């Protein structure tokens, strides 16, 4: 399972996280230890720690 | 200090309560003023009172 | 609520923490946060912190 | 002992109270049952309630 897409928008805090729109798309290989994960956003093609209580594998 | 996270979305009526997602995480600032407890979220760092039954201790 | 009295005269350093003269009598808003509590004088009806060592139960 | 000499400024909250300065002097003749007291200054022949704790008997 490596595809999640955005449940709300997030507006990053600092220059390593990624923004995002609800229903965005990312890949997201393996998650983190913590809260965090880092993910490529199929839209945009960037990266960077999105919070992982805001997306949901895709079905 | 132990992190609450939270078990539903919230969404706030004025300025002074914080809206949230599930799973959001926070840190608690004063719970001993009556059910709703200052907290700062982990997520944003936005600070304001939130509902104490809608929160639970992380673990 | 039980009325407190102020043992002596305190002159306060900021907008937050309140004025008072000795035998002045408050009722407590919120004790539960620290030393200082947040307390109503009688007198006036200022509002503010007032340190809790410098007050006693009235009787 | 019916003469008390204000120990501090003190600015009428309504219109019963009586407004006066410290080093002022009253005629009190009965203290009554609460913190508040019935009394005349002599300075400006006004009567009303003063707080009984911001005077003391004249010496």
């Amino acid at each position: 399972v490596t595809l999640f897409v955005a449940l709300y928008d997030y507006e990053a805090r600092t220059e390593d996280d990624l923004s995002f729109h609800k229903g965005e798309k990312f890949q997201i290989l393996n998650s983190s230890e913590g809260d965090w994960w880092e993910a490529r956003s199929l839209t945009t093609g960037e990266t960077g720690y999105i919070p992982s209580n805001y997306v949901a594998p895709v079905d």
